[PDB]
């Protein structure tokens, strides 16, 4: 069933300036988006800011400025940061947007009409930093920035507070079975698997109803009013989760401004999300509440939620490190160094190690070998002669690479997709070392034709599959190889031999990735 591939990042709270956490989440969103564009699919990637709520209002009162001003300013910083990082996100959404508020009111009303929202009370703990209702088993003793004995969350370690309010409640308990049916029927719907097992055991243990409104005094009136009850506001999370639905209904122009809000989501072919990218800290909201809301309203459910191991909500400034080591290099490192854990070190030591060892020595050196005037004397893709069994063993790897990488990208597991490409790059280097084409120019020109061609095609296919990870460097690489534009995109060009012999190399000026001191 052909649709627009819809991939999202979380929308980030604007209480604080952007940092690595948001960058990483949005990078993963971007890379997925980019891969599906390379595949030749229609894409809509979405990122944004979560601007309402008690936490943002209190962050604004701290800086002593009006919530409206504060949110607009920080949202501007988020846009500036994502432009600087050179992402390719299709739209940046803000929950302050009037069209978003409209959607939230439609959704609220639907849920209320379906009989799934009732007037009740919430009496219990709450973390204002996490905007999360917690049960007594999720709290314990700690300290506030005062150094005073207070209660704190087990999840996050943020300070908790008792809440006792008459609140609109969502009948989440009613969706326990349907959610379990969903998890079991679609065993890939939550990645990675151990996070899937967590959600299941949680929902198995039973679900309480969820407070979806709060007394307007509590939130300092910085939130969306409940339809037909201006004393209550919509829970920042029902507000925030609904962005995905809103994004799927916005027509967007050349510039990137929202220009229209279609009534029916089907009109734009985006909903539901194919991949929701999130951090592990917000799994419950995306894997439990969000699908229950959609079930209540009769909306389609997302296909995949992927939860990585950072926290969405000693310094590491990504814009700064990118200026030092290069943008693509940094992205690669972040994507390669870490899978589904915090573990893996992000030090300058290991950062330089990967730059020099993989990007420069493995990829960079290989690109210079197959384009060198010394080795490639004609500056063109040569026509291969007969293939040895060794030739054919490398070709087999190059041919198998796209299918393997495709699966990894789709899981999605971007680390394993990188590892798989680089395994082929390591192979090509070994092959080149064995064949020693520098010697062959003098000894056996017919043999060189064959070696060089395989090497070039290996470099091209690896580079194509790495183009979502190294979007600027892939282009430079292709420019060196003289690969025509049409051959830089599309599944047709995952195939071995897509670029014909006689294709001329691009001119020289020039090192691809420069190495650095330890
Ligand atoms: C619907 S995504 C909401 C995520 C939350 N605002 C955060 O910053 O972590």
């Amino acid at each position: 069933v052909e649709k627009v591939f819809f991939v999202t990042s979380p929308i980030y709270y604007v209480n604080a300036a952007p940092h690595i956490g948001h960058v990483y989440s949005t990078l993963i969103t971007d890379v997925i988006g980019r891969y599906h564009r390379v595949k030749g699919e229609r894409v809509f990637a979405l990122t944004g800011t979560d601007e309402h709520g008690q936490k943002v209002a209190e962050a604004a009162k701290q800086k002593q400025v009006s919530p409206y001003d504060f949110t607009t300013a920080v949202a501007g910083e988020f846009k500036k940061c994502f432009e600087q990082m050179d992402y390719s996100i299709d739209y940046f959404i803000r929950t302050t947007n009037e069209q978003h508020k409209a959607v939230v009111k439609e959704l609220w009303t639907k849920l209320e009409q379906k009989g799934d929202i009732y007037l009740g009370r919430y009496e219990g703990w709450y973390s204002i930093s996490d905007e999360s209702f917690l049960t007594p088993q999720n709290i314990t003793d700690g300290v506030d920035k005062d150094g005073n004995p207070c209660k704190v969350s087990l999840e996050s370690g943020h300070v908790v507070t008792w809440v006792s309010e008459e609140n609109y409640m969502f009948r989440l308990s009613a969706f326990r079975e349907r959610l379990l049916e969903w998890y079991h029927a679609n065993p890939g719907c939550i990645v990675p698997e151990f996070r899937r097992r967590e959600v299941i055991r949680a929902v198995e243990k039973g679900l309480p109803d969820l407070s979806v409104s709060r007394a307007r005094a509590t939130l300092h009136n910085w939130a969306i009013p409940v339809p037909g009850n201006p004393d209550h506001c919509v829970y920042v999370w029902l507000d925030a989760l609904t962005n995905y639905l809103t994004g799927s209904r916005l027509r967007v122009d050349e510039s990137g401004k929202e220009v229209s809000l279609v009534d029916d989501f089907n009109e734009l072919e985006r909903f539901p999300a194919d991949v929701h990218v999130i951090g592990k800290d917000i799994l419950k909201f995306h894997a439990i509440y969000w699908p229950a809301f959609l079930l209540s309203a009769g909306l389609p459910l997302p296909k995949k939620i992927v939860a990585h191991g950072w926290w969405t909500k000693n310094v590491f400034d990504p814009v700064e490190k990118a200026e030092e080591f290069g943008y693509d290099a940094l992205k690669y490192f972040l994507l390669r160094e870490s899978g589904f854990s915090d573990d893996g070190d992000y030090s300058d030591k290991n950062m330089i190690a990967r730059l020099n060892g993989e990007l420069a020595d493995t990829l960079g050196n290989l690109v210079m070998r197959c384009t060198s005037a010394k080795i490639n004397v004609n500056g063109e893709w040569p026509s291969p002669a007969a293939y040895t069994e060794e030739d054919e063993s490398l070709i087999q790897l190059i041919k198998d690479l796209p299918g393997t990488a495709d699966h990894y990208y789709l899981i999605p597991d971007i680390q394993k997709a990188i590892i798989a490409v680089f395994d082929v790059l390591r192979a090509i280097n070994a092959y080149v070392t064995d064949m020693a084409p520098w010697k062959l120019v003098k000894t056996d020109p017919e043999r060189l034709r064959t070696v060089l061609y395989i090497t070039l095609e290996g470099v091209r296919v690896t580079t194509l599959l790495l183009s979502p990870i190294l979007p600027r460097k892939s282009v430079v690489i292709f420019d060196m190889l003289g690969v025509p534009e049409v051959h830089r995109k599309g599944i047709e060009n995952f195939e071995f031999g897509a670029v014909p012999p006689g294709t001329r190399l691009g001119p020289a000026v020039e090192v691809l990735f420069s190495k650095r001191s330890t």
